[PDB]
This record gives C-alpha cells, structure tokens and sequence, in this order.
C-alpha cells in the first residue's frame, strides 16, 4: 500500500513531507522526513499495521517506543514523537547523516587505536545514561551506533531493550553479540551490554567480529564455549580490557563506570573530535 507524500498526525498536528528513502530494517522502512512548517529534518521509521496484525508483535514496538520516548541524551537518538494513520505506524527520530559505525567498519576494516578510543568513549557514555536510568539495550551493534555530520556516536534501535523494575532483577525472556548467559537461559542483566561493547571494541580494533563464522549455529557454540583470541598484534593494555569485557562470568565484566577510567582510554592519544574523512581513510 502507498505511503503518503505528506505525513500528518491527530496529535502534534504537524505535517511531515516524506523525502528520500534511507533504507530498511526488518519490517521497518526509513525515509528522510522534513517538517513542513519548520523545515527541520528527521528520520522517520515507517511500519505497516499489516506487519503488526498480531497483538504480540504490536507490543514489542510499543515497549520500544515507551522506553525510547523517556530518553534524552547527546549519545542516544533523540526521540521526537510518534503517531499512526490507518495503514502505517510511524516513529519520528533524530537524523544521522553519516549512516552507522558498521558502514564505517566495513569500509575501513581495522581502525586506528585513537579512533576506537573516541568511538568507544562516546558509546560507553550513552550506555552509562542507559544504565543510570535502569535500561538495558541488549542488541548493541555497529548498526545501532549512529553517526551524524559531527561524527558523534548516537545509540539507536531499542527493539530488544528492556527497563529493570526492581533492585536485583534477573531477566529470562527475549540480537548480534549475545552473551553466554543469554544463551544458557541462566538469566541476564546489565552486564550483557558490556559484552556487546567488548565485542564492538574488538571488531573495531581488529577488523573482524570476534565470533565471526560463516554458519549461524557455529557462532552460538563459539560464544557458549568462550572461543575467541585477540591476535598478538594488539596492544596488551587494549587486549586486557577486551578480555575483561568479554569474561565468561558476568559478575566480573567491568561496570559501565569502570570502563572510562580503564588504562586503555587514559594511556594513549584520545582525540575529542574526528573528521568525516575517517569514514573512508585513516586520520593523519
Ligand atoms: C542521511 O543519512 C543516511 C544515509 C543512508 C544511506 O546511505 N542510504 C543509502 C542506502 C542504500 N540505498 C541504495 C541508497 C541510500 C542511510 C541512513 C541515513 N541516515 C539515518 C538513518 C536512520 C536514522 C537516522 N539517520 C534513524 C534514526 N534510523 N535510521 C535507520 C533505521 C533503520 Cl531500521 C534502517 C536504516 C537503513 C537505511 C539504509 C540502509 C540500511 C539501514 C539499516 N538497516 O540500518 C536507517
């Protein structure tokens, strides 16, 4: 079914002109949308109701919107309202004009140490806010680390995110870099996100995923067993941090707060801004 050229809500009663198709994710298709009065530009996820004909799936999306709406941080995707007409359910989000950290990784392979510091730093900051407000992301990947014209990392996609309700809650229900305890159904918590970060750091510094195999089932074996190695070519202080962040036992992975203070960040060069050049070539 045809998607409207102009998107109006009812709510805020603003008109959104559907512009260039940016891409797709699952059932969602994302278009660049411009505010018809203010000319301000946003990135609107478009989901058809036909995708959420089930009440079960319809929840997962209204769980996600619930959490995202409450968020407000320079390292999280700005949530800017949601609405629906009869055919589609729309979500209006912060435009990130430099794709994600994936497209960067694929085009760059291994990035330099001082870069990964900059990207980790920023990502871990937004992960902190998330944890401070009692949220777990649970599907942290390079495709979720969005970049804008300033090269700022801005965490997105909460389709597998939950918010903890009581003190020491352990979650059992239900992703890319899933932790061992997510697999063994032993019950997960805040420390699954640290594992994703440990992975991301690896993937960045090394140039390939740590549990990267051709077969899907093979991957799940690799993780459970704790089957990885950091190539000798990596800085010891960096491999060290990587190894802690990937520890088998959840209760020994570093806390979000303990990450920033770690030698890795505080030992070598850590630039405060990166040029757009980095999207294709190493910085000089
Ligand atoms: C303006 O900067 C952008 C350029 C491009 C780009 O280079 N597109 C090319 C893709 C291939 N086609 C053939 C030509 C155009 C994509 C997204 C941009 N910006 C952007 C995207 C955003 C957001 C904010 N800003 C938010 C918030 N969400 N998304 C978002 C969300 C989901 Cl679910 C999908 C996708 C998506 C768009 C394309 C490919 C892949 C994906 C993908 N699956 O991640 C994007």
């Amino acid at each position: 079914k045809e998607i409207p050229d102009v998107l109006v809500d009812p709510r805020t009663m603003k008109r959104y002109m559907r512009g260039r198709f940016l891409g797709k994710g699952g059932f969602a298709k994302c278009y660049e949308i411009t505010d018809m009065d203010t000319k301000e530009v946003f990135a609107g996820k478009v989901v058809p109701k036909s995708m959420l004909l089930k009440p079960h799936q319809k929840e997962k999306m209204s769980t996600e919107i619930a959490i995202h709406k409450s968020l407000d941080n320079p390292h999280v995707v700005g949530f800017h309202g949601f609405f629906e007409d009869d055919d589609f359910v729309y979500v209006v989000l912060e435009i990130c004009r430099r794709r994600s950290l994936l497209e960067l990784h694929k085009r760059r392979k291994a990035v330099t140490e001082p870069e990964a510091r900059y990207f980790m730093r920023q990502t871990i900051q937004g992960v902190q806010y998330l944890h401070n407000n009692r949220v777990i992301h649970r599907d942290l990947k390079l495709g979720n680390l969005f970049l804008n014209d300033d090269m700022d990392v801005k965490i997105g996609d909460f389709g597998l995110a939950t918010k903890i309700e009581f003190d020491g809650e352990r979650k059992k229900d239900l992703p890319n870099y899933i932790a061992p305890e997510v697999l063994c159904k032993k019950g997960h918590s805040f420390e699954v996100d640290i594992w994703s970060l440990g992975c991301i750091l690896y993937t960045l510094l090394v140039g390939k995923p740590p549990f990267e195999t051709s077969c899907l089932k093979e991957t799940y074996i690799r993780i459970k067993k704790n089957e990885y190695s950091v190539p000798r070519h990596i800085n010891p202080v960096a491999s060290a941090l990587i190894r802690r962040m990937l520890h088998a036992d959840p209760t020994l992975r570093p806390s979000v707060a303990e990450l920033l203070t770690d030698e890795f960040f505080t030992s070598g060069y850590a630039p405060m801004r990166l040029p757009t050049s980095c999207l294709t070539v190493p910085p000089r």
